[PDB]
């Protein structure tokens, strides 16, 4: 249920990904038409985005609250529609066209559509609802400051004055600290709301996780990108954070059999390096029935291989996880392969004071990126599968519907893990994902800036370790708390020629400290950096900085080593990406 509003969520983060940075006019224009006809064609998107919280939360916002909010978007709607008609009319007509006239023409609706904006968003924010507003509150940001971006493109060509443009910026980033904080912030507060001991209480939980990543904190991964004075060229990122699908069971209702909230949440994977899904090991029981005819075979248990980040090929095998088989071990290779989907069939025996249900069969679709085409591999327990109950592409849609799902996903699976039920009535398997814009690579791109998330790294060092991310980064982050090395990541350079970068570090720190990098072992950066925190401090939006390295480089090698010092005892480091920037 609710896949609409998750697909246009995951379309639009899509699409974003897209024009992220400075982009070109021609890609704005064309990404501002489908962001109106899914966003913004009319209060429906915004009706459902409410309900989609209140469904997760089991609450409803009061109807004068609702109402209200409906009014200011639909007011909201007719802004940003009569600004991109002008926008587009102004990209389209040669700098002759461009009078004093029509410069004022469009200076005037974009300031009615931005101050409309501040005016509004209040409205998604009322005391008591802020939880059920925030996909509302969130998309409402997203396009307000995707607004304002655009003053830094145009500004000058509109006419606008010096200080306006200057205005607008500081505007432009009070308003991505505020955003991002306050959507985080109740974030953490309706996940902590559903907290609970049961089984059923970690589904709805996980699940409100999962929409909330989609809808929410993917997007405000973003809100930085759209500085196009620090990011004056195309930029080429990704969102490295685990989504996990619901659990796979044949029942409605346990009866009480489920799994403990605990017995899930506190042994599901833990902050880690980034890897892939690499190989799967199947195990089967039998299940009798009561009268012999209604039995089957399910899936009992399972081991799971993945390989680490480009650099590293020592293959990581996980624990066993549920029960040993009874049947013949199933063997799954992916090396390469990019599982896009999972379709599952289920089936279930009624005992006379027991039900018993389990997955029977699992067809997986895989691309093959490199040799370009699809296939299929599939579990079968041989004995009775029963029907399909279970598709992924229901919770995580593709980013579009319009090529082909090898094309158009937007997750890949990266592991699977079973769960015992209480009494050990059966199995429930779990499967985590992870997004497409995951470049397998780390490839640093030449013309555009490039973002390198430190958990693409294959190896790290001195008690660096991977750290829960801030919610607002689109994935984890490293710690350092010793002086010395910290993390050593693959790079791979898209050209032949000497062409030079300049680095700039994303992190948070404690105290003054030195970062140092290297290449192959050889050291060639060096420089100082800021504190950022207090010790002890959360971690909100201000509390990273962003900073560059004096000197220009070549990338005359591939392991890129990040190493930390000026550390003392107390003193932390959280590093979020490392970024490179084509210079001449």
């Amino acid at each position: 249920t609710t896949k609409d509003v998750i697909q246009k969520g995951i379309s639009v983060v899509g699409d974003l990904l897209g024009v992220v940075g400075f982009p070109f006019g021609g890609a704005l224009v064309s990404f501002y038409t489908n962001f109106l006809n899914t966003i913004w064609p009319s209060e429906d998107p915004w009706k459902a985005f409410m309900e989609q919280v209140e469904a997760l939360m089991d609450q409803k916002i009061a109807d004068y609250a609702k109402n209200k909010a409906l009014a200011e978007l639909q007011g909201l709607q007719n802004n940003v529609e009569d600004y991109v008609s002008a926008l587009s009319s102004w990209q389209k007509n040669p700098v002759s066209s461009r009078n004093p006239h029509s410069q004022g023409r469009i200076r005037e609706l974009f300031s009615q559509a931005e101050s409309h904006f501040r005016n509004s968003m209040p409205s998604f924010a009322i005391s008591g609802y802020e939880v059920l507003f925030l996909t509302t509150y969130a998309q409402a940001a997203n396009t307000h400051l995707f607004l304002l971006k655009d003053a830094q493109i145009y500004g000058e060509e509109w006419g606008y004055e010096k200080e306006d443009i200057a205005e607008f910026y500081k505007r432009q980033l009070k308003l991505t600290q505020e955003y991002t904080d306050h959507c985080v912030k109740w974030y953490n507060v309706g996940l902590d709301k559903l907290r609970g001991s049961s089984y059923e209480s970690w589904v709805n939980f996980n699940r409100y996780r999962r929409e909330m990543t989609l809808t929410v904190l993917d997007l405000i991964a973003l809100f930085p990108l759209y500085d196009v004075r620090l990011y004056p060229k195309e930029v080429k990122t990704e969102l490295t954070r685990d989504v996990l699908t619901d659990p796979i069971v044949g029942v409605n209702n346990l009866r009480g059999y489920g799994t403990t909230f605990s017995n899930i949440e506190n042994y599901i994977r833990k902050p880690h390096l980034f890897d892939y899904l690499h190989r799967i090991q199947f195990h089967t029981r039998f299940q009798p029935g009561y009268y012999g005819n209604d039995s089957f075979n399910y899936w009992s248990g399972n081991y799971v291989s993945t390989r680490p980040s480009i650099g590293s090929n020592d293959i990581i095998t996980s624990p066993f996880y549920g029960n040993k088989s009874s049947e013949p071990v199933q063997n799954l290779e992916f090396n390469g392969e990019k599982v896009y989907r999972a379709v599952a069939n289920t089936n279930l025996a009624v005992w006379p004071s027991a039900v018993y249900s389990g997955v029977t069969k699992v067809e997986f679709s895989q691309y093959n990126d490199q040799t370009d085409e699809a296939s299929t591999q599939t579990y079968d327990s041989k004995r009775n599968v029963g029907a399909v109950s279970w598709d992924s592409i229901d919770q995580l849609p593709p980013e579009t519907t319009d090529e082909p799902l090898e094309k158009g996903y937007s997750h890949q699976l990266n592991y699977v893990m079973c769960f015992l039920m209480q009494g050990s009535r059966g199995t429930i398997p779990v499967l985590t994902w992870t997004h497409k814009s995951v470049d397998f690579f780390n490839m640093i791109d030449s013309k555009k800036i490039t973002q390198l998330p430190l958990v693409k790294a294959y190896k790290l060092q001195s008690g660096a370790s991977v750290v829960a991310g801030p919610r607002f980064t689109g994935g984890d982050i490293i710690q350092c708390t010793e002086n010395g090395s910290a993390a050593t990541i693959y790079v791979t350079p898209d050209v032949s020629y000497s062409q030079k970068y300049r680095a700039r570090i994303h992190y948070a720190s404690t105290s003054q400290i030195t970062f140092t990098l290297s290449l192959d072992g050889a050291p060639f950066n060096q420089y100082y950096f800021d504190k950022t925190i207090n010790k002890g401090d959360t971690l909100t939006y201000n509390s990273f900085n962003l900073a560059s390295f004096s000197t220009p480089f070549e990338l005359s090698g591939n392991n890129l080593q990040i190493g930390v010092t000026g550390l003392s005892a107390g003193d932390k480091v959280y590093i979020d990406k490392i970024e490179f920037i084509p210079v001449n």
